[PDB]
């Protein structure tokens, strides 16, 4: 426990012991919240394994370019080592906690107007400069072919219900759903990474999943959660800020969300734990309703 403060002190950040709090449940990083002697709030990301350092390396280079381009705050890494990532605690409360406690209702026009503005600014940023950070880059042809390749990989290792496959086969063949341009995307945009103050976004956490690809990636969860008119509030703010949404985008987000079992299937293959393919096989092949 006190080794954390020696670890923090070794990197020139003397924190108060009594104010230190742990958030141990995290997979990649064990997260700690602290107050310094100066009064500043600090977030400690302690890498659990060496595997997490590569995406943390790409993230730091992506955050260094990103801060000037967004109105909302983004983690300002001031310490990035093999032992600790430390940035000042960003303002705002999360829109989501995990039991399951929400802090912003998805039917809020204020949050929808905020999301569409943040996403539009993120997507407006030059992709070639974003690519130099080392993130994944996929053209509009490659984002669509990726799902084609993902379906083949999962369908080769898991039995898949025809009701689900046929829906995704129909989703992959419908030209109207698919984007014609690629942008810089957050990759996992949902309220748990959206810090809010009076239902307005003030900072965006966690950019490990950032990549150049489908613009609908960062709008999907809102499309799936919010009422139809509320999602067009976000789309209106998205368009007025430079976003270029296509008519079949809302359907595309719903179809993409129904393909989450494909994501669980790819995860269980890289992970290998039998419980993680227990749930993937159950998602890709649901039993009979009784
Ligand atoms: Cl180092």
């Amino acid at each position: 426990l006190d080794a954390l403060l020696d670890l923090a002190a070794r990197h020139g950040l003397d924190l108060d012991g009594g104010t230190l709090r742990t958030e141990e449940i995290g997979l990649d990083f064990r997260v700690a919240f602290a107050r310094a002697h100066d009064g500043g709030d600090w977030v400690l990301r302690l890498p659990r394994r060496p595997d997490v350092l590569e995406r943390a390396a790409v993230e730091g280079r992506l955050l260094a370019m990103l801060a000037p381009h967004l109105d909302v705050a983004v983690p300002d890494w001031r310490i990035s080592t093999s032992e600790l990532i430390a940035y000042p605690l960003l303002p705002g409360s999360p829109g989501l906690t995990v039991e399951v406690s929400w802090h912003v209702d998805m039917a809020s026009t204020v949050y929808a107007r905020s999301l569409g503005s943040v996403v539009a600014q993120l997507h407006a940023v030059d992709a070639e400069a974003a690519a130099a950070t080392g993130i994944e880059v996929r053209s509009p042809a490659q984002v669509r072919g990726a799902w084609r390749q993902d379906l083949a990989r999962v369908g080769a290792e898991f039995e898949i219900a025809p009701a689900l496959r046929e829906r995704w086969e129909a989703w992959l063949a419908d030209d109207g759903c698919w984007p014609g341009h690629s942008v810089l995307t957050h990759g996992e945009l949902y309220p748990a990474h959206t810090l809010v103050e009076d239902e307005r976004i003030t900072a965006v956490l966690d950019w490990t999943t950032a990549a150049v690809g489908d613009p609908a990636k960062d709008l999907m969860f809102h499309q799936v959660s919010a009422p139809s008119a509320i999602f067009e509030v976000a789309l209106q703010a998205y368009a007025e800020g430079g976003g270029r949404p296509w008519p079949g985008l809302a359907r595309h987000c719903t179809e993409m969300f129904s393909a989450a079992p494909l994501g669980y299937g790819l995860y269980a293959l890289a992970t290998g734990e039998a419980a993680h393919r227990e749930a993937a096989a159950a998602a890709l092949n649901p039993p009979e309703e009784r």
